[PDB]
């Protein structure tokens, strides 16, 4: 089969959030393989569950307790194999997150090796006296963890964690530790699952006097994975993820003369905390700048590009010291979660402004990469911080709007989040079936902009090549296509409130016709003089140039 | 200014859950004022209020990180003074809650007497080595701990915490710990305020081998504190919490022989969890036994009979282990924590009963010494389990059902508890504009209930005698007040669901005419032939034997 | 089963109102097979069905416009045919509704005569040329109505409408329609239903000077009809309705020397509207007095009592001008329809005493008439009183708490009149799936007593004895059975608020043991000397009075 992450979207389907098949408020497996049509009407080629392994729910069940096992909430294990092949005869793919960098307190790996120095188990974790080792690391969770060491009792030394206080990181210069966290990945692969992403890979090693991050001795490992994936199964999407400085510290991919040895795919890290600061500031180059600055990529890896996630905006290193423009403009009533990010959803962070949100949708449509959706932001919910943790974007969504949000069947008392209320964002504001009736509804409105990317093979494997004109509030550029006739487009986004003229200068395509995409309303030809056009506030184009 | 501490009723209205008047989503000490009406209006002269100090609010509000300041969220301290201001004028007594056994793991004195000992806040805490140190005494939150000694990281020693593990006990040997906590009550005690009730008082000082719990030396401390209160500020009622064995210990008042130097009254622990397994069970005898098993009390102390608190419900670790039936009636549900496991309120006790919670307000009502009573329990309110720890039994009050319960005007998720919304104990089943205006609802039952004790004094400063007859499934009673044309009254409360006849033994009362108290309605002159009587289920009746 | 409506209990239970099987917005007959294990659960064990048949919707569905003919949006008469063929499967007998004394002005019949004097339907229906002719009957509809003659002048004459302006009477003295009004009978009774409640019996000839109520040939009209109904399709029961003075002008039973030549059943309005004034008068002289001014019965028919049907209180010429004490206790706003009764459901009536509420329904079971239950009744249900005439009293089921209280899932616009919102009653307070529950629920009561009630052949084919004490405010029965070892049954009802001690001779019964029914809880053998029972307010016992 083909490359297939070229041309592809993908979904953040939370395993929690989004059905209840057995009355228990809680995600289900089975309970994902009935409303596994909305999706495939909705066009989606490809799936992405985050972890759902054996874990002790203390942060997004990102504290694995067993790499062998899924929760017993979310069905068994022989569930896990029920939806991958009813999502494999329909027509969708599915990417299960692994995670490396850590461990909850309680894996046997764990208990048993601060109760039995010297055992096998003894070194797996990072053990050391002293708090001045890697003294010059950042600390990330500016809110909760103030130290970074932590003392454990039981041996009374000390342990390597770097997000939490119960996620120990594993020390993978034993030789051990890595062909029991490169098992799982032997595993998994044999249920048919196609990929499978990595996460937080820059702070698998850490050295004294560096930086402890990204340093020069994780791709070796990297590339050791991937060689591993490439000859035991072939064709599995490595996705990754950087959050750094565009520089040369985001490209896992590789050595470019070989073409291909690592990660297949990265995550627009340098592009994401921007896009919202152009769209306030009214202008284009926060954004323009960003895409020529990051350097180029081999010729078989595609680049990611989204909006949001199941996290809280990372604001971080990725954005310079420009943080408190970000911070005075979507972070009033304080939310600060952190130094990082702001902890809202899409549709709130744009005063549910409807041209803001299909604005967004169609940027994240067009520009370089494939796109990926969190399940909700094509209803407008969101919202609801006030919660524990960053626990305010992950809401179940919200079905017709009966008790407890359609959400299931049971008392809304046992539910493990209560259905947002809000007199806005609520659950009898903005449903599905709600707005699976209106033909202008936002959903459809999403949809049809899907339907319209993909009879173009132009905007997965294409180009892009900025124009711009006289205006500074608008940008347009050209997703051509290589070899001769090739299946140009082109895109035409404002980014101001007003509508706009605007002076574009296509002459190098002469002879051209702008067929419309929307209704096919054949444009005037593209003359030699000055292209003129006039948008409204925060609207778009999509046009075809043919011959 | 007399006694009062037995012609009096109490209310456990907590400070959150009970009002909103700032738009904030909890409780607020200026939410009282506008709402004493309420209170006055069920028949109320003596307001509670559990520990609303500064502090995290991590466990209740027991986990003070300030003894000297309320907290910010709940107005300002001179919110306190206009509360006690306008709530004296109505005649309604105000007495707070007080925690002296420990106080948070982020207070100033637990700070500076750790990373620093050799200050003078080095021994304001129990500080000790070793896991073998006072390894007597068991351990009460036996779900979530497991050592009861715990470690700290900046000291390496250890900390006797006998609760959490965040609050560590204070080490009460010390003449500047006690010097101190003697000084809250100096201020406290200037507002006007009425008296406190001492929390976990039996946890005082400790030594080696014993159980560390009611140690012959705690109670030096009480008369102490019990002398100082006396000689400034006299005339305030103080209580205690002894949740030890039926009258074996329980017994915390002054010498017998002097009158009284110990607690002003007390809470009838011992009974609390007995009121049920006799309904339960069909019979009076273990209403009867234990109700006589207890020894005598000076004639200066009431009995605090209570029928529920904020707790984990009918405390069952100072009953034998044949209270392990309570757990295949009472605790059908598999959630049990705290090693008595039931963690529900009154009314979803009793299967939704309407007769049988009739039938124990009225026992609370009639048995001996004033009662307490717990905030949502005039409405029939319900409970959620699964909530996480006690917090199920303190959801908000749940007044008109129009918008998030009436309870406040904010966000519906911005709450710190969604109100109730089961189908059967819901805001919407059950409120108080709901049940205001018809008669028959709990809200006027028990209005009238105690509008009737309120006019004969014989069931606050009565005496007690067990009338018996030949229905093993019935109990009578005299509560007549010992003097010369006293006023007597007579109670007989069935306790099975099918209708009984009873055959009572009032010949030592022959010629009086049993006035009943509702309507009057005269009865058969007692005569020297055992006087005869039929009952329905759950009933009963409140003769006046006059003369 | 010769009579099967001795050992019966009726439940009205109108087409409407009671379920959506198709979301139409209203009721529906394939919407009530479904629900044929509700009432089997329930034990009720005949059906009833007010009118259905093709027809405008003016007049409560009274206004018929054919008779061979179902409505079509009720379904067909294969669908009555099932309904008829699943109920009769599940030990159910249906009895149906008919209307002999009008006709809407819309029937073929009417639009015929209307023009063309002479024709086959010329005389067909009551015409006249002045307004004088039958000017001694009554205006039943006082409040719209004020001539009772109308004119329709498409024909310049006057017609003889009784109940309402569009509903004419019509002619019985032509010997042709009494014709058909016999042909409809056959053919409804040839579908296989068994029974019918004639209606408006006592309104059928009109002749002149006398009040045209009862003339004499309205009885041998019926007895022709019962002949008919007798003489083929043996074993079919007939039903009637009076609502007259008890008595000759209740003689709707046969000749009581030939054992019966008439309806087979009454509805005994000279009782209903004289339980609630006794009970609301304390006292039982209007209850025990009026069941002994009534006249015998043939020996071979019921008497089918009731508490409330679908019409008014109807409290007008079978009340005295103590009723004008009623309209000022039992309707205090104004809210009185007509000259008759009120427009009131039962639990609204009594307020929500619950006591009050299970005396009436022990009270219904018990007296010498067939019960006949009205759905709502079975549960707390309320009553809208602004709807205008007297739908208000047939508000749509209220079974789950769900959208459009579980009635329908069809959109909330559809159905004909709102579910009940009001804050005491409504369909999310009071829900048959939130009473399924709870063993104390009223529902449950009611199966319960129905359950009982059924186990002893002594409450509908016994005798009545009524034996009265001390207390006027008290009523005492014994439902003893002709024969030897009869089940005889004593029953005790109060009607004081207030607990009452109760003196009865029951000399007759001397060494016979009350052994209770509710329970078996056997009570002190029966004293010559006066029996003496203690009765709580508004309680009741059914002892057994074995050997
Ligand atoms: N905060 N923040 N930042 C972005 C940074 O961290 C993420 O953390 C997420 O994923 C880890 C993986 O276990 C999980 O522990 C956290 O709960 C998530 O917020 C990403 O892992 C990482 O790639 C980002 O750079
Ligand atoms: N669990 N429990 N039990 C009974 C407990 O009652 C008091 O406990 C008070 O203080 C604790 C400490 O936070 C609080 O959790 C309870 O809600 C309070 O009632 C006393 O500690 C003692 O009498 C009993 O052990
Ligand atoms: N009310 N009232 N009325 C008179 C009469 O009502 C019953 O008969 C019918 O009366 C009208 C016309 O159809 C309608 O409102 C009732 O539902 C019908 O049953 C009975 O005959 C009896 O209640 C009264 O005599
Ligand atoms: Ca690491
Ligand atoms: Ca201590
Ligand atoms: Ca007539």
């Amino acid at each position: 089969d083909p490359t297939w992450f070229k041309h592809a979207v993908f979904y953040e389907v939370l395993v929690r959030a989004f059905f209840d098949a057995s009355a228990d408020g809680s995600g289900d497996l089975r309970g994902l393989i009935d409303r596994l049509d909305y999706l495939q009407w909705l066009g989606i080629d490809c799936i992405w569950l985050p972890p759902f392994y054996d874990s002790p729910l203390r942060d997004g069940g990102y504290d694995i307790r067993d790499f062998y096992k899924v929760l017993p909430e979310f069905g068994t294990v022989d569930d896990f194999v029920a939806l991958v092949d009813a999502a494999h005869r329909r027509g969708i793919r599915i990417i299960t997150d692994l995670v490396m960098n850590h461990t909850s307190e309680s894996h046997p790996w764990f208990q048993e090796s601060r109760r039995d120095p010297d055992g096998p188990y003894g070194d797996y974790y990072v053990w050391s006296d002293t708090s001045e080792r890697y003294t010059d690391a950042r600390i990330i969770f500016v809110d909760t963890e103030e130290s970074n060491w932590s003392f454990d009792p039981v041996r009374r030394q000390f342990y390597w964690h770097r997000f939490f206080s119960h996620q120990p990181d594993l020390n993978y210069d034993n030789p051990a530790v890595q062909e029991a966290m490169i098992d799982v990945i032997r595993f998994w692969l044999g249920l048919g699952i196609d990929g499978f992403r990595l996460a937080a890979v820059p702070y698998l090693f850490e050295r004294e006097g560096t930086n402890c991050e990204n340093l020069p001795e994780t791709h070796a490992f990297l590339k050791r994975v991937r060689k591993v994936v490439d000859d035991e199964f072939p064709g599995r999407v490595l996705l990754a993820e950087a959050n750094q400085w565009p520089g040369d510290v985001v490209e896992y991919f590789g050595d470019p003369n070989t073409g291909g040895d690592e990660c297949h795919m990265a995550f627009h890290f340098p592009l994401m905390p921007r896009i919202f600061m152009a769209v306030r500031r009214e202008s284009r180059f926060p954004i323009s700048e960003i895409i020529a600055q990051t350097p180029p990529i081999p010729d078989m890896a595609q680049w990611g590009i989204f909006l949001r996630n199941h996290d809280e905006l990372t604001l971080e290193m990725v954005t310079d010291e420009e943080r408190d423009y970000m911070y005075a403009e979507y972070a009033k009533d304080p939310r600060m979660k952190a130094n990082v990010g702001i902890r809202r959803r899409l549709a709130p962070l744009l005063d549910n402004d409807r041209n803001q949100i299909e604005l967004f949708t169609a940027l994240l449509l067009s520009l370089p990469g494939s796109p990926v959706l969190y399940y909700g932001d094509e209803i407008g919910m969101g919202d609801v911080i006030w919660l524990g943790d960053r626990d305010g974007v992950r809401i179940p969504m919200q079905w017709t709007p009966d008790r407890n949000a359609g959400f299931s069947t049971a008392n809304p008392g046992r539910l493990y989040l209560p259905p947002s209320q809000d007199p806005v964002y609520g659950y009898q504001a903005v449903n599905v079936e709600a707005q699976r009736d209106t033909s202008t509804s936002l959903l459809n409105f999403t949809r049809t902009m899907l339907a319209v990317r993909r009879r173009h093979p132009a905007f997965a494997v294409g180009a892009f090549q900025e124009l711009g004109g006289s205006n500074p509030s608008v940008l347009a550029y050209v997703r051509q296509v290589a070899g001769d006739d090739g299946d140009t487009v082109l895109c035409v986004n404002n980014l101001s409130r007003f509508p706009q003229p605007i002076e574009l200068d296509l002459q190098q395509w002469t002879n051209y016709t702008p067929v419309e995409l929307t209704g096919h309303v054949e444009f005037p030809r593209i003359g030699q003089v000055p292209y003129l056009l006039t948008l409204p506030g925060h609207g778009f184009y999509w046009f075809q140039l043919t011959t």
